[PDB]
């Protein structure tokens, strides 16, 4: 229609609500074709937050104010989590692919998203097609201890492991750093917390404020109970 469940295939599993309408298989058939030359080549976070986006992309969500159909953008905070922390090694070997006109022979017309230009998340109907990819997994949330590498970690540990005092996530001294972006919910109030926001290293991590020191592990032990 304009707003109707989502009719294809290769989506199925991302798309929960409705979606917009006018075509439609054009976006089924470059999606599929980029399942199997894009997604299929990518792992791991990168992975999960590319088959998401490409999903969100490919089927904008749509909802109704009043009586029009409203196409609901990617949201800024999930494209800033998967271009500069979860897909940003293989984001960038793309677009540096696309400096040599390298391109991805399947995209068809799709494109990478300009994160800057995408509506900020929040509001009962959404100003974008949210997929919570900076949200907290509440159930492995730990304060006092990690929970494996300690992704979700939310304690107030704020020295590396050799004791150095962390840097503040939200200041640009005595280390310059774009990753991990602030929009995760680890470092919305971060303060100089040690944290693993990008789920990439084995332990939470900080900035420190020693000038030779660029990033050091923190030393946080394992929960108790955490298998
Ligand atoms: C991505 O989008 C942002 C947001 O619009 C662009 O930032 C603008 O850049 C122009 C220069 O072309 C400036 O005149 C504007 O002041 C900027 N606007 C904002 C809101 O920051 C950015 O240039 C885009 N990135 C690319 C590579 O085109
Ligand atoms: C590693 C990047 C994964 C894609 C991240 C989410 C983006 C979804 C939009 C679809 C982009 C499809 C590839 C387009 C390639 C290009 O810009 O030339």
């Amino acid at each position: 229609g304009y707003c109707a469940p989502y009719s294809g295939k290769v989506c199925k599993e991302y798309l929960t609500g409705q979606v917009w309408y006018s075509g439609g298989w054009k976006n089924e058939q470059v999606t599929t074709a980029l399942w199997d030359e894009l997604i299929s080549d990518l792992t791991g976070l990168c992975r999960e937050a590319a088959e998401k986006m490409l999903c969100a992309y490919a089927f904008p969500n749509c909802h109704m104010e009043g009586g029009r159909a409203v196409k609901a953008p990617l949201c800024f905070e999930d494209c800033q989590a998967t271009h500069l922390q979860f897909c940003y090694n293989d984001w960038v070997l793309i677009e540096e692919k696309k400096e040599r006109n390298m391109f991805i022979k399947s995209r068809g017309h799709f494109r990478l998203p300009n994160c800057s230009s995408l509506p900020h998340y929040n509001m009962r109907r959404p100003n974008c097609s949210y997929i919570g990819l900076t949200e907290l997994k509440e159930s492995e949330v730990s304060y006092d201890c990690r929970n494996g590498n300690g992704r979700f970690y939310m304690g107030t540990m704020n020295v590396s492991k050799s004791g150095i005092p962390c840097q503040r996530w939200d200041t640009q001294y005595p280390h310059k750093h774009f990753q991990p972006p602030l929009v995760f919910h680890q470092l919305l109030e971060g303060e100089n917390y040690c944290r693993n926001a990008g789920g990439e290293e084995p332990h939470p991590w900080c900035y420190t404020v020693d000038e030779s020191v660029r990033w050091q592990h923190c030393d946080i032990p394992m929960c108790p109970d955490y298998v």
